[PDB]
């Protein structure tokens, strides 16, 4: 298990545009194209993405580049980011493929407001911290996959990546 395999198990692979859980516009393992309404708009989107004209279907190679620069992006992100750096620095590598995961799903910006489960996490207060990250509009959209993130920084382990 790493970042990679966690992430293609929490986003899926579908080659065709499709939406995501909030609605949005997206190809590939997960990758965000735009939040507008307008089809057009995310073909657009898409073609400027792999560089040629796609017509809404890429395939799965093109996919898999796209998540490859999405996960590098993710990561680059998070080093960028006085807020997520030090905690990010902080911890082991699972739980760091944990807060790389949130990023992926949710854009640094929306990470960096779990201000206070994150200085549960640099005080390496698993339980709590894990406690505090459920308490949010993230875990009640989508619980599985937060059940699974949160479960990998509580525990340091990828239990709930194993054997799915
Ligand atoms: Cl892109
Ligand atoms: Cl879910
Ligand atoms: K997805």
């Amino acid at each position: 298990m790493n970042i990679f395999e966690m992430l293609r198990i929490d986003e899926g692979l579908r080659l065709k545009i499709y939406k995501d859980t909030e609605g949005y516009y997206t190809i590939g393992i997960g990758h965000l194209l735009t939040k507008s309404p307008s089809l057009n708009a995310a073909k657009s989107e898409l073609d400027k993405a792999i560089g040629r004209n796609t017509n809404g279907v890429i395939t799965k190679d093109e996919a898999e580049k796209l998540f490859n620069q999405d996960v590098d992006a993710a990561v680059r992100g998070i080093l960028r980011n006085a807020k997520l750096k030090p905690v990010y620095d902080s911890l082991d590598a699972v739980r760091r493929a944990a807060l790389i995961n949130m990023v992926f799903q949710m854009g640094e910006t929306g990470v960096a407001g779990f201000t206070n489960s994150l200085r549960m996490l640099q005080q390496k207060r698993w339980d709590e911290a894990a406690v505090n990250f459920a308490k949010s509009r993230w875990y009640n959209q989508t619980p599985n996959r937060a059940k699974r993130v949160i479960t990998t920084f509580r525990t340091g382990t990828w239990d709930a990546y194993k054997n799915l």
